[PDB]
């Protein structure tokens, strides 16, 4: 349910969100292997699964 951003990522498309290294994001949906939907600063969208780490 929470994930740590391991790298910066800037949205490159409408369904994407931007994040900074060290940001703590709310994990909305990780059914897809490559793209995870998250919430950052009351924005929602996708980031690469590999660029974040679950906390549990």
């Amino acid at each position: 349910e929470l994930v740590l951003a391991l790298y910066d990522y800037q949205e490159k498309s409408p369904r994407e969100v931007t994040m900074k290294k060290g940001d703590i994001l709310t994990l909305l949906n990780s059914t897809n292997k490559d793209w995870w939907k998250v919430e950052v600063n009351d924005r929602q969208g996708f980031v690469p699964a590999a660029y974040v780490k679950k906390l549990d």
